[PDB]
């Protein structure tokens, strides 16, 4: 692709937004810039010679544009972008921009729950290997500020918005993980809409790996001769349980006893499948990838442990932004004393049902906040609290915390109606658990 003399307009900053600029820039290319905020992040980042128009869209900036750069957190279906697209002016996003430029091949990791560990692990594989590898996308760095001809391999997490306005990625193993019910703000025809968007990631991928367990991560098409499957009890890359114990198994033999992983759970397991079946079609030593499954630690406000004090544990699952996170968080969940979990913020309209079979019993406490705290509450009134903040939610739990008991930050939902990001609620968490979990 040659950008050179044309129009260019950059929807949306933040940091996706700021990479997109000095794309451009770096290339002889002097973009425009819009966001419907007044003063978007990285608004004193911007370049000064860049032209930026905020509080709004512009029509006359869009009408005229030669090539759009939306931003994932924009729809493609805002009237503004909608009516460019009639017109026929291309619209692009920072992950399209990046696969025209890529000189080595991409791994391509998406779906519901998974994505950002899965990402992760298979860069520790690639760094084991003694690859130069470049991690990011949707966790870490924006794809484009990863771009290096030195680059030997890119494994890159990818929204579902993300690949709505990628065309041009070939990856040499894609996945998605699983679907299930999330962005729902973001998709009014529904789960298969949602689902259409992350199928899109398998179009010209060399390898698609896909859950043996979920139907959704299949192609529409059915799978097919590209398809490598991870499962529970089947698919090519499988688990095999025994007395008390747990192996990763690819086609009938073992290559990992999971008491060598350092992550635990079954979930945790599947992700590791997943991991080494995009390695191995990526042409990772076998040896080296398993070895990076049990040095890897797990990310942080993933069921991470922040204080495990005076016979408590406080947990950050802050990450858990969908239903289907904190499933995984309580399904199979062992507490000694009582559960004190903490739901809230923008639930996206998400259906927040199939949580309610997890919270039977006598031993379980909700305390529930920001945007969508009543909806969460109605889960099981008689054993809610529902407050503003999630920091009045802590220090309405705090004294109610006995010895044996467990505090679980694991909302299911967005972080930003109040955050600027589930990191930064996590580590609000961190600080209050802190506080109030020592005398
Ligand atoms: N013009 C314009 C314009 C452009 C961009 C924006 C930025 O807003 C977003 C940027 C990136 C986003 C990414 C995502 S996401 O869905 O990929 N990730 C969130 C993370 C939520 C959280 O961190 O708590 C989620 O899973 O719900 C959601 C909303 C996002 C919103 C506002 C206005």
């Amino acid at each position: 692709a040659d950008y050179q003399g044309k129009n260019v307009v950059i929807i949306g900053l933040g940091l996706t937004g700021l990479s997109c600029v000095d794309f451009f820039l770096a290339r002889g290319v002097t973009p425009r810039v819009m966001d419907t905020r007044m003063t978007p992040p990285g608004l004193d980042k911007l370049p000064e010679a860049v032209e930026r128009h905020t509080g709004s869209l512009n029509d006359e900036w869009l009408m005229a544009a030669d090539l759009i750069v939306a931003s994932p957190g924009i729809a493609l279906a805002h009237p503004s972008l909608s009516a460019a697209a009639d017109a026929g002016i291309e619209i692009v996003g920072d992950i399209e921009l990046f696969c025209r430029e890529a000189q080595a091949p991409i791994v391509a990791i998406t779906g519901s729950n998974g994505k950002s560990t899965v990402t992760t692990l298979v860069g520790e594989m690639a760094k084991a290997a003694g690859v130069n590898v470049g991690v990011g996308g949707n966790i870490g760095l924006p794809a484009l500020m990863l771009l290096d001809d030195e680059c030997e391999l890119y494994v890159l997490e990818l929204s579902s918005f993300q690949l709505e306005t990628t065309s041009s990625l070939q990856a040499v193993a894609a996945t998605i993980l699983n679907v299930t019910e999330d962005h729902m703000d973001r998709y009014p025809f529904g789960l298969q809409q949602y689902r259409a968007a992350k199928l899109r990631i398998y179009e010209n991928a060399k390898v698609c790996v896909v859950n043996a367990d979920d139907a959704l991560t299949m192609p529409i098409r059915g799978a097919d001769e590209r398809c490598v499957s991870f499962g529970v009890n089947m698919g090519d890359y499988h688990l095999n349980h025994q007395q008390g114990e747990t192996w990763l198994r690819v086609k009938g033999e073992k290559v990992l006893n999971v008491k060598e992983m350092k992550l635990s759970g079954q979930h945790n397991y599947t992700n590791a499948l997943a991991a080494l079946a995009l390695a191995d079609a990526a042409g990772l030593p076998r040896a080296s990838s398993l070895k990076a499954l049990t040095t890897f630690t797990g990310l942080p406000h993933r069921f991470e442990v922040v204080l495990e004090h005076n016979g408590v544990r406080w947990i950050n699952d802050s990450k858990a932004t969908n239903v289907g996170s904190t499933e995984a968080a309580l399904n199979g969940l062992h507490v000694d004393g009582t559960l004190h979990l903490l739901l809230g913020g923008d639930g996206k309209s998400a259906d927040f049902s199939p949580l309610a079979r997890y919270l039977n019993g006598d031993n379980v406490r909700l305390y529930c906040f920001g945007r969508d705290g009543a909806q969460l509450a109605a889960l099981r009134p008689e054993v809610a609290e529902q407050t503003e903040t999630m920091e009045q939610a802590m220090r309405l739990l705090a004294p109610r915390v006995q010895p044996g008991d467990m505090v679980l930050l694991s909302p299911a939902c967005a972080s930003l109606d109040q955050f600027k990001n589930f990191e930064q609620r996590g580590n609000e968490f961190a600080r209050l658990a802190k506080e109030l979990g020592s005398h």
